[PDB]
């Protein structure tokens, strides 16, 4: 099931993300709308492209904690987090709290207090 480092198998991971990536809102990158994104920020439970993933990787884990859904190891709780999150829930939250000019391309959401607040909404879902 789960290895000594606390990671699910590559196969369980594969079966999980193949489904969750196919959810319609998850089929375009959260930041730039590039199609079929396979990278992710665990923090906001959003899927992002290989291009936007590099930008996120320069920000630092407290801002955005980046993994490849294709390649990286995941713990079981990180899968649940991706499952209850997704691009649709995040877009919905941010368009409300950041408004009509919500512009995920700049990743302003990631460093924002609103970003922190959404990250905590997700923490609360997976913890209580
Ligand atoms: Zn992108």
């Amino acid at each position: 099931d789960v290895d000594e480092k606390g990671f699910v198998s590559d196969k369980l991971r594969d079966n999980f993300f193949q489904i969750v990536r196919n959810r319609p809102e998850n089929r375009t990158c959260f930041d730039c709308e590039s199609r079929n994104p396979t990278w992710l920020s665990l923090s906001f439970a959003v899927f992002i492209c290989l291009n936007c993933s590099s930008d996120h990787r320069k920000m630092g884990v407290h801002i955005s904690f980046v993994r490849s859904s294709d390649l990286d190891k995941f713990t079981p709780i990180q899968l649940v987090r991706m499952d209850i999150g997704g691009n649709g829930r995040a877009r919905n939250y941010f368009k409300q709290v950041l408004g009509v000019n919500f512009s995920p391309k700049t990743k302003e959401y990631a460093s924002s207090i609103c970003g922190r607040q959404y990250k905590q909404i997700l923490d609360s879902e997976i913890s209580e």
